């Protein structure tokens, strides 16, 4: 796996921006995550769904720097979002924000799941501390 740069458009949700990359602008999906829903009509604004997004939105647009790193398997979703991990100043979004209790670990498939044990123990930590959406 290798990191390359992208410039933030837009942060929209917990586990979802909009990115320059390659000079093209594109949505990316948070690889092996899922935030709570803010947008979809039918699971509602559910809890931590406002603070999930508030975290990200904080952490890509107060970064110097974005990448992303693409893992080994399919390299965008059936929405055409780019999956990624997605690092602000070499900080991972999606292990901070499963750290934060701001995240579960989701949808490890498709060949996506070269970080899964590192999410994984984030995800127990925040749980023993019983953080957020493990409160
Ligand atoms: C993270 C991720 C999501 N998805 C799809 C599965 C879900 O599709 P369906 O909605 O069609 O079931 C959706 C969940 O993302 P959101 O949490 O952004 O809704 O994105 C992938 O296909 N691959 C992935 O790696
Ligand atoms: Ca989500």
């Amino acid at each position: 796996l290798h990191k390359e740069p992208a410039t933030l458009i837009k942060a929209i949700d917990g586990d979802t921006v909009k990115l320059m990359y390659k000079g093209q602008p594109m949505t990316f999906r948070l690889l092996e995550v899922d935030t709570p829903e803010t947008k979809h009509p039918k699971k509602g604004v559910e809890k931590y769904g406002p603070e999930a997004s508030a975290f990200t939105k904080k952490m890509v647009e107060n970064a110097k720097k974005i990448e992303v790193e693409f893992d080994k398997g399919q390299r965008t979703d059936k929405y055409g979002r780019g999956l990624a991990y997605i690092y602000a100043d070499g900080k991972m979004v999606n292990e901070a924000l499963v750290r934060q209790g701001l995240a579960k670990v989701a949808y490890v498939y498709k060949g996506n799941n070269t970080h899964e044990q590192l999410l994984r123990k984030a995800e127990a930590q925040a749980k023993k501390e019983k953080l957020n959406i493990w409160s």
